[PDB]
């Protein structure tokens, strides 16, 4: 029960429980009687906590409240909150029950990584290591929802409510587990993320890597609600526990990323991510797994999901903090987190969710399919290419 | 994985959750610069909440709620509560947090009978079994609280929150227990005790009805000053120790049919009454400077569960032989709420103010910061004087 060790376990926990829900719920809610719009709000839920939260944790790291305290309280209320979301049979007794989760989830991402930074020896030996103990919980929620249960003599979970249920024992878990936590400080204008951040965009290479950052996350939106339900639609079991291949492949690629950065340049990186985002979403066009080529397209895909993500997101932060200045770059990281991540991510749920009820919804089911899943891969295939020419010839950089 | 055993763990976790702080809350409060009537208040605290508390299980089921799913919420919900509550400095920011716990939990009590209740197949075989364990859970508390941490090389958590947070733990495991528990399904206020109100006019009903609401006021004496008292007068691990209490009610249970049977009522009424009386005089006389001293104090302990069995047990049998049978549930909830509540209630602020005014050293001598001798005399001949109360005032057949 070294201090150390400590954080990596309640590191690898937290993320562990956002990721037993969030990837298998499109099964749960198409099955349970869900449209695509409804969907697409549910998943929303994640990018409205996202942009509110900043508020939040100005809430609950100013009052006196040390991290681990607040943590166990928030936990607890995540337990009970999606547990009873667990329970819903509506969208209309369902949505606010998940909205208020992720409220109460989201402050903890903050919580989580301060506790860590705060009680580490040393930043930049310890933090790191910490950090991917984040994705490594990811993996385990996806392994343990994915791959265990047929372990121990029961079928897929993901159309049933039990990854729900997962999550919330898990924040049980975490709950009760930051007792053993060592103490951690916390540390008033609203208008700290935008206003610091908004006057940055005068430049004209942060303006366009701005606003194609903003597009590209709406069909990026894709794959975090479709890309399960779609797997396992055409015929790829096991889907939610293979799909770790993309955290695998951003843990291990990323060591290779550094040398491709300094050879190529980072207007070069920037587009590479989007173009592999692309060539990604091509694989799942044309990918449905009854012949071993199709099958290989699917596996291949999800590689270059975690290539795609060290190519483009940790670049990206990068390039925000060498190009901003030092007193603002936090501000600027807020920023380009708020509105791309967030409203480009909302936009990419809720635009993707009613674009496919409406235009990609089967009547009846045909070759398993219930859409056109086809279809709109190939939609944001082609608008990834379209946004990303844009960006090439739009932006430049040494 | 079993219906038959899932119920019982379910019950033993239920009670050792009200188990772990109870018992010591007392020295980590008074060892936080509390006093003895905020102290009163904080253990009145849960007699309110079981006052309250069938309003809330009248509005629980009233809207088709699952109990096993609502148990989960509401454990989730204490364990939120119950954390707030163990990091509060001051009783002004404690007392609410704690009624807010206990509000939550003590429906939890009700909904974990009716859980057990439903799914047992042959119920007056199988309920007995689940209703010892959670006793079982309490002496687990009890043990786990005032023993264990010493073994791991700690010192005594009873005088910290650790009991608090040993609470919040386990609430956090029922609440997920309850996911793998079996499916259990499920509006006038006046229902509770009308029925029973008009039930007085008997005058050996008044009678009992009166004389257990004074019993019960002494009684709650027990629960607030005992630990504090045992390990002020150097008994160590009190906190264990006292769950001998629990241990001779279990064992004793055997030992009532064949006592309830060969006096009657009054007698084994009254004979609840003199146990509890004469263990009282057992803590004004036990310490643990000599080894006979120290007798009296285990012997006090055992006579708890004694004075329990006798009186608990033959008098809800009392009530059920003497109630109609529509009416008798809503006898027992009448006595049980002014009683076993009212009382608790009057006892624990009662006393707290008493020891306050009346018996707080100024300055604390030979470990003691009350005169717990003198406060244990009020009490037992309060017993004695409602003893011989009820000794000429009712009558059986
Ligand atoms: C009151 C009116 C006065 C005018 C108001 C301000 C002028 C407008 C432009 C401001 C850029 C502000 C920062 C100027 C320097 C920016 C350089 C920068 O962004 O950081 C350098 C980084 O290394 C990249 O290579
Ligand atoms: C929300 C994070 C939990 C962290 C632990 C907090 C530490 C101090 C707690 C409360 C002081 C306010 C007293 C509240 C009075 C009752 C509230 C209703
Ligand atoms: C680090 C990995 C920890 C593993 C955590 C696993 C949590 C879910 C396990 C089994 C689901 C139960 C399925 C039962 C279906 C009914
Ligand atoms: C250490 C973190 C990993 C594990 C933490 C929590 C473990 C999973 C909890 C509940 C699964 C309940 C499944 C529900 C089965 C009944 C239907
Ligand atoms: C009935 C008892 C008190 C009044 C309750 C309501 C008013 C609270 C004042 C009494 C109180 O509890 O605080 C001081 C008391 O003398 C020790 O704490
Ligand atoms: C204690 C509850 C046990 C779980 C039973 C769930 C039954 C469905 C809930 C309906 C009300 C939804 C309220 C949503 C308000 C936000
Ligand atoms: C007998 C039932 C077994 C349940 C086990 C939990 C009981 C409490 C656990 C640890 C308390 C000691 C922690 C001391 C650290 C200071
Ligand atoms: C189920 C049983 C769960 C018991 C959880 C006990 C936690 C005590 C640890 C206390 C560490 C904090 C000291 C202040
Ligand atoms: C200012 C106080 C006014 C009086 C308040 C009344 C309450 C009782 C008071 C004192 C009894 C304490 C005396 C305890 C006897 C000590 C005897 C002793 O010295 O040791 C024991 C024995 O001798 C070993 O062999």
């Amino acid at each position: 029960m070294k201090t150390t060790a400590k954080l990596s376990f309640m590191m690898f926990v937290e993320w562990f429980i956002w990721g037993a829900w969030f990837v298998p719920l499109w099964l749960w809610l198409s099955k349970s009687g869900f449209s695509a719009g409804e969907i697409g709000w549910s998943y929303a839920c994640t990018a409205i906590a996202a942009i509110l939260s900043p508020i939040l944790v100005g809430s609950i790291t100013d009052r006196f409240f040390s991290a681990q305290k607040v943590l166990a309280v928030l936990m607890f209320a995540g337990a009970l909150l999606m547990y009873f979301a667990a329970q819903q049979t509506t969208f209309a007794g369902f949505f606010p029950l998940l909205l208020a989760y992720s409220l109460t989830y989201m402050p903890t991402i903050a919580l989580t990584n301060s506790i860590a930074f705060a009680n580490v020896p040393d930043v930049e030996r310890d933090f790191p290591r910490i950090r991917v103990m984040g994705t490594i919980g990811w993996i385990a929620s996806g392994l343990a929802c994915g791959f265990l249960p047929q372990i121990l003599g029961y079928a897929d979970i993901s159309p049933t409510n039990i990854p729900l249920l997962i999550t919330a024992g898990s924040s049980a878990l975490l709950g009760v587990f930051a007792f053993f936590l060592p103490d951690t400080p916390p540390k008033d204008i609203k208008v700290m993320l935008g206003l610091d951040a908004l006057i940055l965009l005068r430049d004209k290479n942060f303006l366009v890597f701005f606003f194609c950052s903003f597009l590209f996350a709406m069909p990026l939106a894709f794959y975090y609600i479709f890309a399960n339900g779609y797997l396992t639609e055409v015929g790829m079991k096991n889907a939610t526990g293979w799909m770790t291949l993309g955290q695998f492949s951003e843990i291990f690629f990323m060591l290779a990323l550094p040398f491709f950065t300094a050879r190529f340049g980072i207007k070069k990186v920037l587009l590479l991510g989007l173009v592999t985002a692309a060539i990604r979403y091509g694989f799942f066009i044309y990918g449905s797994a009854d012949e071993y080529f199709t099958y290989a397209l699917l596996f291949l895909g999800i590689l270059l999901h975690g290539v795609s993500y060290d190519f483009y997101y940790v670049t990206a932060y990068i390039y925000v903090d060498k190009k901003a200045p030092v007193h603002m770059r936090t501000a600027a990281q807020g920023l380009i987190t708020l509105c791309c991540q967030g409203f480009g991510s909302l936009l990419g749920y809720r635009l993707g969710g009613v674009m496919m009820e409406k235009m990609f919804a089967y009547q009846e089911p045909v070759n398993g399919l219930t859409f056109n899943w086809s279809g709109m891969w190939t939609f944001g295939a082609v608008m990834i290419a379209i946004i990303a020419v844009l960006f090439m010839i739009f932006f430049r950089e040494s």
